[PDB]
């Protein structure tokens, strides 16, 4: 499987800037190289530079919205560009609010994509539904072409163009879902499995389902947007918005290691990551080592194990 | 759905006092407002006075038993006001003891109810088979028709009148059950889910298994009787008994998220949370919390979402 | 049940030599009581006294050869003996080196039972594909008939023959197999169940599908190697390669529960408990706790409970 990293230290979808620190501690805690331990072809596109919009003020409630629709323009060039190079993009980002350009840089190049959304929220919130303001809470609304209509006029995000349909993605994982944001989810008919959908049918249902309902009538490249905060906090705590009652390390592990053996995973974020949130060095390195993990599987590192195509006994 | 409020500060069915806290913690925490928050209508009965009996010997075996079966006949009786107000009871109580009164008030205005007794134990020794003498322990014993002429007149419960057959109940989350109290199982032919079925089956199917077989004939009221020590101890610690191996705080919910979709759930206890028996102040806060949320589950709150009936998108 | 245990406090299968406190804080755990308590036939036939082989060069990469070499020729022994007089063989060991022993000596009295190996590992290297040389890694390699032929005649194991075939064994628990470990797999064809399949089908179907594929053709003797690392570290710390995401405390339950239920069980390893690798007290006896549960379920405690043949109303 041939990669294509890219590096995206941003905060401002959130209050809590630490985030921007996730592509440091991931490379360093050798990713890059367990990649390549891995059949893995890697090209590190390096970490995109987000310059500072000093003037950027709320529009309305909304929190640096230009601040985050320059970051999420920039990296959907810069994904567009990787898709372009023929690799699976991968970005190791701050706060989900990215995922507008990693998706939509995705789209661009291969827009029948379908989407899977693993997070302990839908962020699915518009403009006028949100009542933090923070835009990592809303990048799904962004996207929606079903949506388009009733988000207004952001600065900061006029190049954008909802590029996926209601019917292209599957949440999984939820356990904390804003009103607006549930009343979204029935009204468009979105595919999900909340915490309580897992606990009914098991992670291999959900999977198989899943799998089933984005890839029934024909194959398609396959978008996995990773927010860590979907694992319970006891897998990764260093995150901004915990909750309790999530993804267990393995079910996180399991649903990877479906993906990858679709061969369809094309585009894969790993976000909300945050050291600084951390109450021990412990809590950092296990949430870094669970991050990790997850990024191996969805290229192939199987927990029943791995060899190459030769004779090990030759 | 409607709510009867019911607090029930009571610890002579076992050793330990700080029990009787149960009801103000959980109300301390907000219980009443989060309710509200929801579409709710709560009506808090106040807190049961239970005027002290200095004179209680034991009774063989059997300790407290007139202070016991004291709490349990006035409980009872305030729950069958409550029921007769057209409300749910909700009782915050102390030990487990006290589930002889509110399953008896509740069937008193509706005896065909059908009981869920989620606990990692049976409850169900009679005052010969207790070993303990606990009567937080044999609650079930005074209930069951079939048992009735094998328990002794104990002091306290001249009042009794076993209200329930061993038909109409079902036991979730077993992992800690005596040898008298595992033959009476076998022998009254009582439906069970013990940690072993809960593994075997997963809880949706074991939640699918107990509402079909209490709601098969007919659709009847529910009483839900919840000792928080069903739970593991890594979800509910202070706790009097605690058996490691319990239910997941994701089971705990999906049970409740269950019971409530039923649409019947009428009767509720919230049992032996006890905040003296943290070893820190975390396990108190940790404790209460799950136990709020697995309250909150009964009546209405759920994972996916909420949302009342109005456009959000307008 | 009647059993005949054994104590191995061994080690020279791998570095760390606390695992050789195995039997010593077992037995002070209460095991033999705990045995008795139920209704268990129990014979101790002591611990094994492994002299010392201070003359024990490495052969190629492989360590301790003779160490471990006859430590297991004498386990095989005294397995065989107990066998003989009618018992079922509790083999407490240190590393699971001594597996190859336990196995032997079983086979010799029943050539045709069938192996349940848990663990979080494969334990399948040969002298030329181990890379640590820790021979606790190897011992299923030993034992394949299907093996015999590249296996190099390793000083200490003159004495073995291959005495199982790679259809008579199932591994249950596998997530942290080597390269030469897989290719082994898959080429014999060894049924197997990693993380990934309990993931997908649950512990029950895991069970059925496993006892189903060793019982199939007909009933025979079940050996049942259990290292303690192939429960989460969360439950067996003390142990010398933990991997995290293991079986739960409950599967690991569930797992032993369905084994003795077949009546076929009669041949028993708990190996790899290692006190001095607990970082505090509590995770020494969480492990020692942990391993005495499953041993206690293999001889027939039950979580719904368990009564003898009387009638306990009277
Ligand atoms: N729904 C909340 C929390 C969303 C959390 C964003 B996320 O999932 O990216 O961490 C909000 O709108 O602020
Ligand atoms: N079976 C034991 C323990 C029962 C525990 C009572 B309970 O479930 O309410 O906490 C006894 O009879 O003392
Ligand atoms: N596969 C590794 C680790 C095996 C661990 C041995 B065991 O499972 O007994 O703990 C090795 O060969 O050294
Ligand atoms: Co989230
Ligand atoms: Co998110
Ligand atoms: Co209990
Ligand atoms: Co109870
Ligand atoms: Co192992
Ligand atoms: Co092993």
């Amino acid at each position: 499987r041939t990669i294509g990293i890219i590096g995206a230290p941003f905060s401002k979808g959130q209050p809590r800037g630490g985030v921007e620190e996730g592509p440091t501690v991931l490379r360093k805690a050798g990713l890059l190289e367990k990649l390549k331990e891995q059949e893995c072809d890697v090209k590190d596109y390096g970490d995109l530079p987000f310059a500072d919009i000093p003037n950027d003020s709320p529009f309305q409630i909304v929190k640096n919205p230009r601040s985050v629709g320059k970051a999420s323009e920039q990296l959907a060039g810069k994904v567009a560009e990787v898709k372009k190079n023929g690799r699976i993009s991968l970005v190791l980002g701050g706060d989900h609010s990215l995922a507008i350009g990693s998706i939509s840089g995705h789209a661009r190049v291969h827009p029948d994509l379908g989407v899977i959304w693993v997070d302990a929220h839908t962020d699915i919130n518009t403009p006028l539904t949100t009542t933090s303001g923070n835009l990592h809470g809303q990048p799904v609304s962004f996207l929606l072409k079903e949506l388009k209509g009733k988000i207004p006029d952001v600065p900061g995000f006029s190049w954008v163009t909802p590029c996926i349909s209601a019917k292209d993605i599957v949440y999984i994982g939820l356990r904390d879902v804003d009103p607006g944001e549930h009343y979204i989810l029935k009204t468009l008919g979105i595919k999900y499995f909340s915490m309580t959908e897992v606990d009914r049918l098991g992670i291999g249902k959900v999977m198989e389902e899943t799998l089933s309902y984005l890839l029934g009538r024909k194959k398609r490249p396959i978008h996995l947007s990773f927010d860590v905060d979907g694992l319970d906090p006891s897998f990764t705590p260093a995150t901004g918005t915990p909750v309790v009652g999530g993804l267990t390390y393995r079910e996180g592990l399991y649903i990877t290691e479906e993906i990858y053996k679709t061969g369809l995973l094309s585009g894969l974020d790993i976000m909300e990551v945050n050291p600084s949130l951390g109450k021990t060095p412990e809590e950092v390195t296990r949430t870094v080592n669970t991050a990790v993990a997850i990024t191996l599987a969805c290229f192939g590192l199987a927990r029943e194990g791995n060899h190459k195509p030769i004779d090990y006994l030759n």
